[PDB]
């Protein structure tokens, strides 16, 4: 199975899936390897080749630090790279239904990982179930992360910032220019991603250069207005400079700083990324998106508020316990191996861990808002998790959706509350950040693994996501399902996703978000 693309021929492989077949092209290059003088620069166009490029295995993952907090534990290791790390990592994957489709809608996945980690080859991102079951084409790309992907010297093409976002953009262009040859419709492309991947999707909604590269968008647990999503020009300068010093690259000429950094080995750069910030948190994004004046022309909050974004439909959602996952990466008294009952003192120490540069008054205000107990030994444990989840994910996703829908477009919001029967993390962590992904990709449809109720749930989510991509409406129209209403600034209706009963509810976390969205930004 050979497909002719603009830059050359590529050969795929046949996969058997649910008594059917899917053709996969894993590892197609979409840009010039960003090595040597190209390190830290925007991705460059790829020169044609002849011969047949074999896209039969996942390519290298981009350089990045790995989570070594729990060696041998599947809960954490399932997110680590499963392919060799390398600066030569600008590749993408394509899964297409078989027989070849005639004008299939295209879903483009952008992985998360705090803009410091991640890769498109993870098992939970395998696009073969969606291609098989919904007959859509699935594309996913690797983009640069960490300093190699986001180091910034605003204005300087040697390291302008947002390089990883331009990698994503160049892959979207590849789809525009080449997907028809695979039987895809470039006029029906939906971006979807989770966490930093969702934040990325939201930035493409803001970037004029990405406007014509896609049709609709799905944001799972993330948006650019989240507090960890955009690095300020101030922080970025201090960070690029701290990295320079830590690697012996400080120099009067900034362009000389970059030349020096280009001689360091990826490992010396990775090793020092951690220390570029005086005091970080388990949610630190040392090197992330910045207002570079190219991909992003102004502070995103201003663009959102003033309606400067691509006008189209959006599907946005969050999980019930977004914050718990981070508590075991630094909050005192927490452990994935016991019930983590903490005390008021520990809760207070926890706030210090998650809100390092916050005034004492700021922290007390968080404590006052979350400790008006409705006794229960797990009050403080549960409160710190909600504090972290509301501030970092839920409230920002809700504000993004409200502000976006005020300009006229249909928006749909979900609250995912099902805890995987297979979750390796303890029960107290609940419906964790990242654990809706396997349902969206259809892993529970594979019986060889999950309960019957999960197969059904995953089946409905898959259908709703596909209907959103193809038709701009996330409904499951055949099995007497709850209709998903549009989210409007007034009523604020949202759909809950679970195995029990799906319900229409209103004003998710109203009281908590008024605190984070209106008040807290002032302290
Ligand atoms: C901007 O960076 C300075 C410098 O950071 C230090 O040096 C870097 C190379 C790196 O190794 C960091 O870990 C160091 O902290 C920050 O200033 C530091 O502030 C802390 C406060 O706790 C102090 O203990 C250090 O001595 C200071 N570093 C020095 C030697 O001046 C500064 O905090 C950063 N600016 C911001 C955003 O606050
Ligand atoms: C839950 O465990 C934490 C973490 O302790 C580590 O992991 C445990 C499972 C066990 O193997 C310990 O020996 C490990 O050190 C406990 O938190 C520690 O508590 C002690 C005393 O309160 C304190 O001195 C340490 O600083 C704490 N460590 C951390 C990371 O906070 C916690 O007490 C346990 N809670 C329970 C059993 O409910
Ligand atoms: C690509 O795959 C074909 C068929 O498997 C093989 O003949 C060819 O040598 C491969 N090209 C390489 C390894 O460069
Ligand atoms: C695919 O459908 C689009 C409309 O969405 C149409 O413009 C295009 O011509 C179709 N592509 C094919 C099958 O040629
Ligand atoms: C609808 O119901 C049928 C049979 O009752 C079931 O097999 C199928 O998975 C359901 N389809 C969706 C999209 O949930
Ligand atoms: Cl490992
Ligand atoms: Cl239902």
């Amino acid at each position: 199975i050979i497909i002719a693309t603009k830059n050359g021929k590529v050969r795929g492989m046949q996969l058997t899936v649910f008594g059917g077949t899917v053709t996969a092209f894993l590892g197609i290059p979409y840009a010039q390897p960003p090595l040597g003088r190209l390190r830290f620069k925007k991705p460059q166009s790829l020169t044609k080749w002849s011969d047949i490029w074999n896209a039969t295995k996942y390519a290298n993952s981009c350089c990045q630090n790995i989570d070594q907090s729990f060696p041998g534990f599947h809960g954490s290791e399932m997110w680590n790279p499963n392919t060799d790390l390398s600066e030569d990592c600008l590749y993408l994957n394509v899964w297409i239904p078989a027989p070849k489709p005639k004008n299939a809608t295209v879903l483009i996945w952008i992985y998360g990982g705090g803009f410091q980690t991640g890769t498109s080859s993870l098992h939970v991102y395998d696009g073969k179930f969606l291609a098989r079951v919904e007959r859509v084409i699935v594309v996913s790309m690797n983009y640069r992360v960490g300093a190699l992907g986001f180091l910034a010297l605003p204005g300087n093409p040697e390291a302008p910032g947002n390089m990883g976002l331009f990698d994503q953009q160049l892959a979207l262009q590849w789809v525009q220019k080449n997907i028809a040859a695979f039987g895809g419709n470039p006029k029906s492309v939906t971006l979807f991603g989770e966490s930093a991947g969702a934040a990325s999707v939201s930035l493409h909604l803001l970037s004029p250069g990405s406007h014509s590269l896609f049709t609709r968008a799905i944001l799972q647990s993330g948006s650019f207005n989240a507090p960890w999503a955009v690095t300020s020009l101030y922080e970025a300068r201090n960070r690029t400079l701290n990295l320079a010093k830590l690697t012996g690259c400080s120099r009067e000429n900034e362009t000389e700083i970059i030349k020096c950094l280009r001689n360091k080995d990826p490992q010396e750069i990775l090793l020092n990324e951690a220390f570029v910030v005086p005091y970080g948190t388990p949610l630190s994004v040392n090197f992330g998106p910045t207002v570079d004046g190219d991909f992003l022309t102004d502070m995103p909050d201003i663009l959102l508020e003033l309606g400067q974004f691509k006008k189209t439909q959006i599907l946005v959602g969050v999980n019930k316990d977004e914050g718990t996952a981070f508590l075991v990466y630094g909050a005192p008294g927490f452990s994935k191996d016991n019930n983590s009952i903490i005390t008021r003192k520990e809760f207070q120490e926890g706030l210090k861990i998650f809100f390092p540069g916050v005034s004492e008054f700021g922290k007390e205000s968080i404590l006052f808002h979350y400790t008006d107990w409705v006794q229960r030994p797990e009050n403080y444990r549960e409160a710190l998790g909600d504090v972290v989840g509301d501030y970092n994910f839920i409230c920002p996703a809700l504000e993004f959706t409200k502000k976006f829908s005020e300009w006229g477009n249909n928006a749909f919001f979900y609250y995912f509350e099902h805890r995987s029967s297979k979750l390796p993390w303890p029960e107290w962590m609940g419906v964790m950040h990242g654990y809706e992904i396997e349902f969206v990709f259809g892993l529970p449809l594979e019986r060889r693994d999950y309960t019957k109720a999960e197969e059904i749930l995953s089946r409905s989510i898959v259908k709703r996501w596909a209907n959103f991509a193809k038709y701009g409406n996330p409904q499951e129209t055949q099995n007497q399902s709850t209709s998903w209403p549009v989210f409007k600034s007034t009523e604020q209706k949202y759909l809950t996703l679970n195995t029990e009963s799906t319900r229409i509810m209103t004003k998710l976390r109203a009281q908590q978000c008024r605190f984070w969205t209106s008040f807290f930004p002032k302290v």
